[PDB]
């Protein structure tokens, strides 16, 4: 179920910013 993952700037798709993963970061959670 809980299929995300930590990226940098942005993502292929799934951008969010549930928890922040960092500073620079930011947290990627597709829908699938």
């Amino acid at each position: 179920g809980l299929l995300c993952y930590c990226r940098k700037g942005h993502c292929k798709r799934g951008e969010r910013v549930r928890g922040t993963c960092g500073i620079r970061f930011l947290y990627c959670c597709p829908r699938r």
